[PDB]
């Protein structure tokens, strides 16, 4: 059974909901404004919401890089600590001296928020970063065009970009690892002739940074022949060294691929990423046991595209029984009075009958604030909730956040069916393909924004919607209509898929990222789906493919169409 155990923290009436949420945006104003005392003044008598959470965070971000320390570790102290913001504690650790988070922070090669930037610079300063990981850093600082950072890590580190020490040395390395240096005809020539002055970490990193681009660009050949003068593989940043697994990957070179995969941090090598692949490379060299143990550990990685193809591989066909039973009404219902789920659905309802977006993306923030602690079985009363409340991508939200305990008719909800299944219809696509691209797409807000303007359910660009509009005699503004919408996200389906030789990978992958792109990242020769899917160069769009696949896997499954394994979805891409 489900345990009928909900939560009662104490409830605040609608009114004080909502008008917590009036002062909410100037609040966030008063942040940037650096009006300390309206700030203050706000959170005086706020509710123990997501609100004054992230308020107080956005507050200590500001006032950490303001150093003002009393104020800060006042504010810091009323924060609840799965609450706190990665930047806060980074500033919090600072003003304490203690840099024990540096040891895993300095292993990040990217753009960092500026209190754990500074975190790191302080700690190398004390000589308290590993030498190796630091310069490892400061490199990949250089070559993502993070240059004041790289600098400044440098300098703290003791050695500058103008003290003709290391950090000299490493800035000149520009003229090869450089964004656009990289990208010369002449670079690996370049980097060739200079390499007898260079340390092995700099060559390593350096080679790593040429073969990343063109595998990236899906020159495979040269992409082998660069990342094979690699002598160093630690030294590569955790995207050179997946681009590495992805050339052999595209090359059919099992035993290089399995030797990288080797040499990934420990994260990597337990994704199911490389659990799955690493297994297919076993398997493909006659190593029959060790393949098994590897599917058995990424079939246990849990509701993903790996994770099912490694079940198949295992002989385990996707099952979508639930192996829990219902939640009881009496809890659903009283969930509902819980402060903090009662304050989601208060925004969330005057977000619907208000108009109001900006509210229900805040409504978000108090359900997954709300829901943060819960255990599975409160997780699922939760979502079944939120499902009756029609919170749809919270019922998501919270039912895929289980373990052991399985609910898929909530993990894969499928609302307008009277309107999805007869638009999939009338253009021939699969109606399992469609619910798993609009899950991933929108989680089934039908009002859904994106950054750049993509909209509704399907997420249809309005660029795309006038052409699409033109085409079959709509109207462009039917886009932020659910009916309209859909009518020109199945076409758009249909129309790409035509367009991509027919096949439904290249046809994900053209939704998102555009015929054009598509068809560019096929091969000469034909392409095994996962391996299309793996290799795409975008990594927005290359997990997008395979959560939209497995999704439809899934949905395929509680629709009770005749079976198809998601090794046969995904089937063969054709050469270009
Ligand atoms: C669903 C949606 O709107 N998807 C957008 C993409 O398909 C879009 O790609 C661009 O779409 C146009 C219509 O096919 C093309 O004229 C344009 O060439 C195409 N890009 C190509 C072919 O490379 C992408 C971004 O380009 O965004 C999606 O959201």
């Amino acid at each position: 059974d489900l345990s009928a155990s909900v939560p009662t923290r104490p409830a605040e009436p609608e009114r004080k909901t909502l008008a917590d949420y009036g002062g909410y945006p100037s609040a966030l104003d008063a942040v940037k404004q650096k009006n300390d005392a309206a700030v203050a003044a706000y959170l005086e008598n706020a509710g123990d919401s997501a609100m004054a959470e992230n308020v107080r965070n956005e507050w200590l971000k500001s006032l950490g890089a303001r150093r003002q320390w009393t104020l800060f570790a006042q504010e810091y102290a009323k924060l609840e600590p799965a609450g706190r913001a990665q930047e806060v504690e980074c500033y919090a650790d600072s003003s304490r001296n203690d840099y024990t988070r540096a040891a895993e922070l300095v292993k990040n090669t990217g753009k960092l928020p500026s209190g754990c930037t500074k975190l790191l610079e302080q700690a190398a300063a004390s000589g308290l970063l590993d030498g190796n990981d630091a310069w490892r850093r400061v490199r990949g600082l250089l070559a993502g065009r993070q240059t004041t950072d790289a600098r400044n890590l440098a300098a703290a580190l003791g050695s500058p970009f103008d003290g003709g020490t290391q950090g000299s040395r490493e800035y000149a390395l520009l003229n090869v690892i450089g964004k656009e240096a990289r990208k010369s005809p002449n670079a690996a020539a370049l980097l060739s002739e200079m390499e007898s002055g260079l340390s092995l970490e700099q060559r390593s990193f350096a080679w790593g940074v040429l073969g990343h681009y063109q595998s990236q660009n899906l020159n495979v050949p040269a992409a082998l022949d660069y990342y094979g003068k690699v002598a160093d593989r630690r030294q590569l940043t955790d995207d050179q060294i997946e681009w590495y697994a992805r050339a052999a990957l595209r090359a059919r070179r099992w035993d290089e691929l399995a030797s990288v995969i080797s040499h990934m941090p420990e994260k990597l090598q337990k994704s199911p990423t490389w659990l799955y692949w690493l297994a297919r490379s076993r398997a493909a060299t006659g190593n029959t046991q060790e393949a098994e143990k590897l599917y058995k550990q990424a079939a246990a990685t849990g509701r993903n595209f790996y994770a099912v193809l490694a079940g198949e591989e295992l002989g385990r066909k996707i099952d979508t029984r639930n192996n829990v039973p219902d939640a009881g009404k009496n809890s659903v219902r009283r969930m509902a009075e819980d402060g903090a789920v009662k304050r989601a659905l208060v925004l969330f309802q005057n977000s619907q009958s208000a108009g109001d977006a900006k509210m229900r993306r805040q409504a978000q923030a108090e359900w997954r604030f709300a829901t943060r602690g819960f255990d599975e079985d409160k997780l699922l009363t939760a979502a079944q909730t939120a499902f009756d409340h029609g919170f749809y991508d919270m019922a998501v939200n919270s039912a895929e956040r289980t373990d052991r305990k399985l609910n898929y008719t909530l993990r894969y909800i499928s609302p307008f069916k009277d309107t999805v299944i007869r638009h999939a219809q009338n253009v021939n696509v699969d109606p399992a393909w469609v619910y798993g691209l609009i899950r991933q797409e929108s989680r089934f807000v039908i009002g859904a924004q994106s950054r750049v303007g993509a909209q509704g359910l399907m997420q249809v660009m309005p660029a795309t919607a006038r052409e699409i509009a033109g085409k079959i005699g709509m109207d462009a503004a039917q886009l932020y209509t659910a009916d309209g919408n859909i009518r020109m996200g199945t076409w758009y389906m249909a129309d790409t898929k035509r367009r991509l030789q027919n096949n439904e990978v290249l046809a994900t992958a053209g939704y998102n990222a555009g015929p054009g792109r598509a068809r560019r990242w096929q091969a000469d020769t034909p392409l095994e789906g996962a391996v299309y899917a793996e290799t795409i160069p975008f990594s927005e769009t290359r997990d997008y493919v395979k959560k939209v696949m497995a999704n439809a896997a899934y949905y395929a499954a509680l629709f009770g169409a005749p079976h198809i394994p998601l090794k046969q979805r995904m089937g063969i891409v054709p050469a270009r």
